[PDB]
DNA sequence: GATCCATGCGCGT
DNA sequence: ACGCGCATGGATC
């Protein structure tokens, strides 16, 4: 594995971790990677898909349309790539597209092993 | 030092397996890189040999063709790259174009290693 | 240290 | 726009 399919994997732990944590939002900002609580590894891969298509805009940043709507990716309003149903926009090629897709392989392997 | 040379070997190896796995889909899709099934090796060094002759269009996807037709390159389709006959049809050169010349030469003087 | 490889920037059609 | 050429860089042993 390369180091920018390493970081994906991080981020999209250290914050699924985040999301499906129910307690009180102070100790909801410890939350690291190497902290042990409770993620989805189904939405895991579910964020690396659609961080395998991102597409930037002309201003040189992404832009995704859910059925909400079209949404920047930043900080606050990520967690809604955890989801299959989630649509890119765009020109050329992002940031991380087509470089994760050897990533995926190898993690549905690993899950969807007996 | 080889991540493009290495995932692409695992790849084909893995997918060719299951393209000459004639048993029941259950345990089809249960087989890996490790797993002893047979796969055919002049058919491994022509995917890698073809997927050093990739041609991603505008979109960024390795469009191909073959007798029956132009197909994009995903998970369903990567077992028509074993065959020898396949044109590229892309506007700009692929993720692994030119990548892996040295990859097949050191494959193929090892294969006909008396 | 060298080999190998990849990413990038510049100049050409 | 894409292709080729060159340069920088870093991954290892």
């Amino acid at each position: 594995n390369d180091h920018n399919q390493r970081n994906v994997f991080r981020q999209a732990i250290t914050l699924n971790k985040k999301i499906h944590f129910q307690g009180d939002p102070a100790t909801k900002e410890i939350i690291s990677f190497h902290s042990p609580y409770y993620f989805d590894i189904n939405e895991v891969i579910n964020y690396i898909n659609n961080r395998n298509n991102e597409r930037k805009n002309k201003d040189n940043e992404h832009i995704w349309s859910d059925e909400e709507g079209n949404f920047k990716f930043d900080n606050e309003n990520a967690h809604r790539l955890f989801k299959e149903n989630v649509t890119p926009d765009g020109s050329s090629a992002g940031a991380l597209n087509g470089k994760l897709l050897n990533f995926v392989d190898r993690l549905q392997s690993k899950i969807f092993d007996k």
